[PDB]
């Protein structure tokens, strides 16, 4: 239950340098592998840098924050370079970078082929991340994945507001449970069904000995809209009521 | 009213592999065309891969749940090569994959330029989506595109909430209609005006002969904040109001 | 306090043409630079288009709403060629386009390395956005960035909703400062601690010699839930009380 960034094309990314195209970034996800004929070059198993020197680095970024759980770091498939140890900085708001566990020179990978993972306890919160090779075998080649916890079901919700009034006198007079409907239709129909939330914001309403009783409820929900039913009983006599409503659309 | 995904530079792309850069997904977009100068290769009119099986494919992701409404397959613009069939696969949590229609081989392209398009009844949502090339003539190469729909006028608003009461014995005395007005200073100033919407969470009030009388409501919103009015009438003695406000901010 | 789009990973980008992989819009950001080696190409100091006519283009986007302050750009670097003049286009909809200032035609670079840098007044608010060479000095080349305002704290929140009540007679009876707690559990677990938003839906009490006391309150909000405390004072006999809640989660 951690979603592999690389895999799923859900991050950009961006080189400092390339040796050249047949060697980028899109040469440089966990496991890349292409073809094994010697005869003709398909690119590298691995990004790798044109410049040799501390200052080259990968980003990877989008809008969304992300909560960083994992980094692997692989060497290059199809020839001996691998980086040796690399730092790390991200950015939260893709203006201000910091620096991984102050700067700390993590330890990479010594073959082309086997698997170094570090865990991030705490995640890392972050819109962009960078690996920024120190040392390397032969060249600053890598391949490698960045792991993020799954969005939640609550996150990015839509939401469409209104309000709501008995408008008369329906409920104004009367014995026992008695009740009016107001269909409420929503300015834009949902893709889906939401919640509807409500909140009172006037009561006109008379007490029946002393004693007050009123409700209202959203019920009959769709995608277009919804019925709020206004309720009293006892004896009651309620003038007017207003409630503000809150639509909330998840997972769309 | 559908999104051209690709066009509009919305998803990142990444195939299995590439014959080289010059055959890469950036040449993928359906129609895609470069110099007709045959004495320099300036890369396919298509993404080619290197290795020739049934395993080869393209995801196409982004962090954003899209409804993806159609796709079309072309072969390349520029040499004798299309794929004549593919499935489909794609992931709405970017953990647990999908096969589109239990697996439905998609009969597709016979020719260099023919659109084939196939439309999805309902939408498939997802955050990304894998084309998987099944057969081909002569090699695995196609232009393409992802239609969706465009996103909604009330999805990802910005919100900011807090509360408000009169705070004094403003309403606690007197005769008709009678309002009191407490400006709110959001925390932080919005880019455009928001909605306001409000609900009662105290009432401290003396009835009228019985009737309950009492009203709020938000006004004059700005950026940077609102008014809560505040608003009893006939001869209620109001002693305290407090509400909750939930400030929404759309399409910025 | 703005920031660089591409120098952060934050859009995907998409040209017209490539005069190959090592011209392409990975090699486009302001002031990039590779090895300065004569006797290797590792690729242009620009993107380079193939095809030099008034069509060409690249095309920057992502799914979030942006809003772009200024644009630089830049000739290339290590070959004498650059724009001269170019339009710009957007999109808020990814649907309908539309012409920057009326389809101005600006005027850009002179040189290879002196970067024209426009500012946008108010700010274009934008999914996607194109430049267009209009002019150039030996051929379509370019470097360049583009600059938005930072995401807004309040922005992208997650949301939980539900109702509580008290359920009993607890508050039915008594006198002076009487209240009880509901303790209410997320249907999912937050990553960080929301804040807790309530509005009343159902009053059932008997005033006071006239005077109607309640009060409701979210307290003690964790990851996992919060209390909502449900409060009477003087001699009021609350028989039952109905908050909907609103939890809303910022930043994460
Ligand atoms: C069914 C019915 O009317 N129930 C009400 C109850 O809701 C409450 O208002 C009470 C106050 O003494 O009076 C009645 O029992
Ligand atoms: C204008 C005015 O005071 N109107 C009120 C009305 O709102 C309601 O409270 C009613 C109850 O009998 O008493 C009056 O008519
Ligand atoms: C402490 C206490 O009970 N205060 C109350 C106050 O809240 C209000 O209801 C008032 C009405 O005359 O009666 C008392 O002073
Ligand atoms: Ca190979
Ligand atoms: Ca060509
Ligand atoms: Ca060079
Ligand atoms: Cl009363
Ligand atoms: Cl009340």
């Amino acid at each position: 239950g951690s979603v592999s960034c690389l895999a799923n094309a859900l991050l950009n990314l961006r080189s400092s340098t390339d040796y050249n195209a047949d060697h980028g970034v899109k040469n440089s996800i966990l496991n890349f592998s292409n073809s094994k004929d010697a005869s003709r070059f398909d690119g590298s198993e691995s990004w790798s840098s044109s410049v040799l020197d501390k200052n080259q680095f990968i980003v990877a970024g989008s809008d969304s924050v992300k909560h960083f759980v994992a980094i692997s770091t692989q060497g290059r498939g199809d020839h001996d370079q691998w980086v040796t140890s690399y730092k790390l900085r991200y950015t939260l708001d893709n203006v201000n970078w910091v620096e991984y566990n102050n700067g700390e020179i993590i330890n990479a990978n010594k073959d082309r082929n086997s698997i170094v993972t570090i865990n991030f306890n705490p995640p890392i919160k972050a819109r962009s991340i960078a690996i920024h090779p120190q040392t390397y075998n032969n060249h600053i080649s890598l391949r490698w994945e960045l792991y993020a916890l799954p969005v939640k079901s609550y996150s990015n919700p839509s939401v469409q507001v209104g309000e709501v009034s008995i408008g008369d006198r329906s409920l104004n007079s009367g014995t026992g449970s008695r009740t009016i409907v107001r269909h409420v239709k929503f300015p834009v129909e949902f893709l889906s069904v939401p919640i509807v939330s409500i909140g009172c914001k006037k009561v006109d309403a008379h007490t029946d000995n002393g004693q007050m009783r009123w409700e209202g409820k959203s019920e009959n929900i769709t995608t277009k809209g919804f019925d709020l039913t206004f309720i009293t009983w006892g004896n009651n006599a309620v003038y007017d009521l207003t409630f503000d409503y809150v639509a909330v659309e998840f997972n769309n």
